[PDB]
């Protein structure tokens, strides 16, 4: 059923159109129609010193085509035009064939930092030769994840120079559908004593890394000039300027911040809708943006002149989750996951990166157009 | 009146204690007591494709001492223990004298990117000699801010090399209590034609920069070892390990992301409470974290061994606002500003950076303790 006029329709009419799309079960549609909120009692369980609740808008971005599957995407944002722009971007890219996306890996990285290591090279050697035993020790400490087919998968050790020197042990862990912060905290605590013994050093801390390079996800889109503007040669102008806009963000940190901000107008909105920790996704992606020695734009837009196409691409660390307290307790979050056809964390991650690149597309097109 | 037991008190008892503190007017206390939310109708004005609203917890972090003034800080977070940790951090630092903070500048930066500039050096020369006229042209285009004592204050031009070369013009603008994105969009549009004429180039875009280096704010705290632990020599151990934790984050991007994530658990929570754009604050701070060539921790913790003190310090771009749509329309946001004694954007910024450093303190202390 057509989605056009959805923006101009009234709140009641939007709800009836959504109902007509038959995306939600009777209970979820009713829940949405009485705008069921998470209660103070439930809020009081999630957080501390709770004295009430706080509301933001809940919107829909329809027609998000990811790998030939269409989604109606939920957004939570307080910013005017963020949703309109994501919706507009999404429709264009759908006409153009939607997004093509891949998950390169899905693992969480945990680290233990050791210091007062007399012989870092010898220590590094011992720990790395004891790798399989150490992985077994982490997996025994958290047997709940091995039974579900995940667990600790790899281990490496780095000498990091400085004031003072640190010997850092990284574990790589399949956490399946979970974020993994508690899991990795427990696994890493089990390893501390043996790591101290083997290194003859003191363990400083054992903690998940929000720099999730074992969970990179890339999205691309391929947009023919005729979808950018029907007027003759105007599509090429627009695409040219978007490519220049992309180059500008590679060149100037002052542009790149803003460029990457716009991407996260979309990303944080759906992360909130899905009960995901946006602080974590923000940190990893913004760290990723500075990996080649300077802070740069997270996406790139280039031209295919023979095919007459605008190409957009983006890789982000996206260790999102489909289970967790907020997902279990906030009834709108459960609704959001149902609305999305209950994607696995992998599929959700591919939708989120796509949303990011859509949001970016509308931002650049608006900025560079007369 | 004492705040202890506030965490363990019931939701009703917390509200009665808050009432006893007399921090809110009768209307605001009543508004909070019936948990007045922003309505769907109001939500529908803020955002697009609105089909409902979305709720998160609303909590209090009491006893935040900033420059000898105590605040009860509002938080909006879905993460267990974030509030408890901020509250715990805040009480310790209050005993220790609270935070000392300063605003170095408060200005917004806008940029126009020019390309196809044949002679960038000549163009740079012309624009810079025409500086005062250009500033006047921006101020005429937005007279609403000059009457309130703000406006365009400075202009500079940079040659940024790459593929291709860009000539970028930056304006620096006092936007008073406002974020300034609309203001700077309008001012920069007024400048485009003349900038093109003077440079003999094409303007790509005119846009606010979320890399807000003209709005840096620093907070510090000075914590005696005896406040970290009453046991003999245990305070020194803890402080030593926090300093090492700080060094770890300077050395390893994998730690720094997580380190900076924790800071923003606090910052984003109060930014939501106050109707502020957290995507913008995230982008600028995370870009700031990579300014010295590598992605590093945003705060530093060092020891004063003679004075027996743990010192924490943090500088962040904090161009927050005290006016704007969300602030005008979401009744809990208005409440949050009233709760805080209606601080100016400058004072709010100093509270937010302090909150960040408090959140960081509890994170590090927990990670490095037995
Ligand atoms: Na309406
Ligand atoms: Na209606
Ligand atoms: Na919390
Ligand atoms: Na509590
Ligand atoms: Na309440
Ligand atoms: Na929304
Ligand atoms: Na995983
Ligand atoms: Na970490
Ligand atoms: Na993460
Ligand atoms: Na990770
Ligand atoms: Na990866
Ligand atoms: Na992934
Ligand atoms: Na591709
Ligand atoms: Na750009
Ligand atoms: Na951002
Ligand atoms: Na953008
Ligand atoms: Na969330
Ligand atoms: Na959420
Ligand atoms: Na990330
Ligand atoms: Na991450
Ligand atoms: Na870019
Ligand atoms: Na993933
Ligand atoms: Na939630
Ligand atoms: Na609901
Ligand atoms: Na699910
Ligand atoms: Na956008
Ligand atoms: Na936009
Ligand atoms: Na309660
Ligand atoms: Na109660
Ligand atoms: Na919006
Ligand atoms: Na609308
Ligand atoms: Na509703
Ligand atoms: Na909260
Ligand atoms: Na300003
Ligand atoms: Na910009
Ligand atoms: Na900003
Ligand atoms: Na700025
Ligand atoms: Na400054
Ligand atoms: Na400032
Ligand atoms: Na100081
Ligand atoms: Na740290
Ligand atoms: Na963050
Ligand atoms: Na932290
Ligand atoms: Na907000
Ligand atoms: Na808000
Ligand atoms: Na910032
Ligand atoms: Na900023
Ligand atoms: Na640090
Ligand atoms: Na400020
Ligand atoms: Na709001
Ligand atoms: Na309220
Ligand atoms: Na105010
Ligand atoms: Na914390
Ligand atoms: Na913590």
């Amino acid at each position: 059923i057509s989605w056009n006029g959805f923006s101009k329709k009234s709140y009641q009419e939007r709800l009836e159109l959504l109902k007509a799309q038959a995306l939600l079960s009777p209970e979820r549609q009713a829940s949405l129609e009485k705008d069921e909120q998470m209660s103070v009692t439930v809020a009081d369980q999630l957080s501390e010193n709770v004295v009430g609740t706080f509301s933001l808008p809940y919107s829909l971005v329809p027609e998000v085509l990811v790998n030939g599957q269409e989604y109606t995407v939920p957004y939570v944002t307080e910013e005017p035009s963020v949703v309109a722009a994501a919706s507009y971007a999404s429709k264009i890219i759908k006409r153009a064939g939607g997004f093509t996306t891949q998950v390169h890996q899905r693992q969480m990285i945990g680290q233990v930092a050791l210091y007062q290591v007399a012989n870092p090279k010898l220590a590094q050697e011992k720990i790395a030769s004891k790798k399989a035993e150490l992985l077994e020790l982490a997996n025994q400490a958290y047997p709940s994840i091995v039974k579900r087919g995940g667990g600790a998968r790899d281990l490496h050790v780095e000498q990091i120079k400085g004031e003072p020197d640190f010997l850092v042990v990284y574990i790589h862990v399949d956490t399946q559908e979970a974020m993994g912060a508690n899991m990795l905290n427990t696994m890493l605590e089990a390893l501390k004593p043996v790591l101290e013994e083997l290194s003859q050093g003191q363990s400083l801390m054992g903690i998940l890394s929000n720099y999730a390079t074992d969970s990179l996800v890339t999205a691309s889109c391929r947009i023919a000039f005729r979808y950018l503007s029907r007027q003759k040669d105007q599509g090429r102008e627009i695409a040219e300027k978007i490519a220049l806009a992309s180059q500008f963000a590679q060149a100037d940190p002052y542009r790149a911040a803003t460029h990457n901000k716009g991407i996260f107008n979309g990303i944080d909105a759906i992360l909130i809708a899905t009960g995901n920790d946006w602080r974590a996704i923000e940190a990893g992606a913004h760290a990723f943006a500075s990996r080649d020695g300077r802070y740069q734009g997270l996406s790139c837009w280039t031209l295919d002149l023979e095919r007459e196409e605008l190409v957009g691409e983006m890789t982000l660390p996206m260790p999102v989750a489909t289970k967790g307290s907020s997902i279990g307790l906030n009834p709108r979050v459960a609704l959001s996951h149902d609305l999305l056809g209950n994607p696995s964390a992998r599929e959700l991650a591919q939708i989120i990166v796509s949303i990011g690149l859509a949001q970016n597309f509308a931002a650049l097109k608006a900025l560079v157009s007369t």
